[PDB]
């Protein structure tokens, strides 16, 4: 029962855009029961049926996932406009997040940001399900100690690709570790982006002369071998995403000692 009372929800400030409308943040109210934070994903030509079923179709996607990881749906609201309602991720976007608090976030919390979003990737491949738009603009943060991937909706990216997916558009959960790859780096380099001032043509040639993206200043020399593995060219020699859950693992432990 996903159906939501529209009286239920207050509508706020307007936090991103996407291709169907605003995304609003706002309460969702209940009897008891204080009054939860809440996403409203909204939708501006919703007024044709098939923009509604475009539209809906990404509710429908989130519903198929349960993960602490993963933004949550929470429902629809099915009469115009026709309203989805996600989870709150309070504190914004993972880039914002890192260029402003770059001065108070210890190595140690930028690996359990990695390692978090590996055990939402590993249960998306464990679906067989392929997200395709990895990269840190998707990622949201909850608390200090909790970012989720935002929803799949609101998510080509040529810099973020696998090369077998810019030459051949075969997008897979090898192509999605190599997209992963991409952002553990802009995670580690507090929220910048990919092949500066490089124009989009360039990067594939770049990426088959060998060239990947340096180290971080202060990345921990396993952790930059583990991001090297995800930009294996071969994407069968590329580690799959539990094998990177595992590592991740060790890893951060490693640097909550210090
Ligand atoms: C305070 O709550 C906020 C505020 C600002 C952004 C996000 C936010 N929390 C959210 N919590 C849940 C959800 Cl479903 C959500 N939805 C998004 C809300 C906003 C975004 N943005 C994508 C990046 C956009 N922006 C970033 C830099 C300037 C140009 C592009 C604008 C923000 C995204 C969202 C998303 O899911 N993805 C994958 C990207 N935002």
């Amino acid at each position: 029962d996903y159906e939501i009372q529209r009286e239920r929800i207050e509508l706020g400030r307007c936090i991103g855009e996407g291709q169907f409308g605003d995304v609003h943040q706002g309460i969702y109210m209940s009897p008891e029961n204080p009054a939860l934070a809440v996403a409203i994903k909204t939708c501006k030509n919703c007024t044709s049926d098939s923009v509604r079923e475009k539209f809906l179709q990404e509710a429908l996607t989130m519903r198929q996932f349960d993960h602490p990881h993963i933004v949550k749906l929470i429902g629809v609201i099915t009469e115009n406009p026709v309203w989805i309602i996600m989870e709150l991720c309070t504190l914004g976007e993972l880039r914002s997040f890192l260029q402003v608090r770059k001065y108070s976030l210890d190595l140690a919390s930028l690996i359990l940001y990695a390692y978090q979003l590996s055990t939402a990737l590993a249960y998306l491949e464990s679906k067989r399900f392929v997200h395709r738009d990895i990269a840190a603009r998707n990622v949201l943060v909850s608390s200090n100690d909790c970012v989720k991937l935002g929803d799949f909706g609101l998510s080509l990216p040529i810099k973020w690709m696998a090369p077998e997916s810019i030459n051949f558009r075969r997008f897979t959960s090898a192509s999605d570790v190599w997209m992963f790859g991409v952002c553990m780096w802009e995670i580690l380099m507090h929220g910048v982006k990919p092949f500066q001032g490089v124009k989009n043509n360039d990067v594939i040639g770049r990426i088959e002369n060998g060239e990947r993206l340096p180290m971080p200043p202060n990345c921990p020399p396993t952790l930059y071998s583990l991001m090297t593995k995800c930009w294996a060219y071969d994407p069968s020699r590329r580690p799959r995403f539990t094998e990177l859950k595992a590592q991740l693992s060790t890893i951060l432990e490693e640097e909550k000692l210090q």
